[PDB]
């Protein structure tokens, strides 16, 4: 689990958004894994405006904050976990690292920002749904 919180926004994992979420949107795009709902406080998260491939990522299942090199955004054939079927996703980025299902929502985050969250996973690489190009979620 885990969200973005910038300005007003929520971003999180579409699969993982609530009933409020939905009751709330903003934007979802099932291609990416994401979803953005409306808060009422402000969020403490900026989000990187850039082209990094070195971050760090958190990682529940080992309690561990992990700097890794990865991939820019792109559409990935993704195999079956416990919460989407053997399918493509865009706007993806992978890197060599340990995800488990409940580790979507970990922010990945470079010198200039959160980059994305932990979406994908299989065969010792953690994907990110990217959100580097949303600027619409800097204003309004
Ligand atoms: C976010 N990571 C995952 O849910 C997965 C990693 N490995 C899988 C077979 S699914
Ligand atoms: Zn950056």
């Amino acid at each position: 689990s885990g969200a973005i919180y910038v300005g007003n926004y929520r971003v999180v994992n579409r699969h993982l958004a609530t009933h409020n979420d939905w009751a709330n949107l903003v934007w979802e795009d099932s291609s990416r894994d994401l979803l953005v709902s409306s808060t009422t406080a402000q969020g403490c998260d900026t989000i990187a405006r850039c082209d990094c491939q070195t971050g760090v990522y958190y990682c529940s299942s080992r309690r561990k904050h992990y700097p890794v090199s990865f991939s820019k955004p792109s559409l990935i054939f993704v195999e079956a976990s416990e919460y989407y079927p053997a399918r493509y996703q865009s706007h993806l980025m992978l890197a060599v690292g340990h995800s488990e299902p409940g580790d979507c929502g970990g922010i990945l985050r470079c010198q200039h920002g959160v980059v994305g969250i932990v979406s994908t996973g299989g065969n010792g690489l953690v994907g990110f749904a990217d959100v580097r190009d949303l600027l619409w979620l800097d204003e309004e």
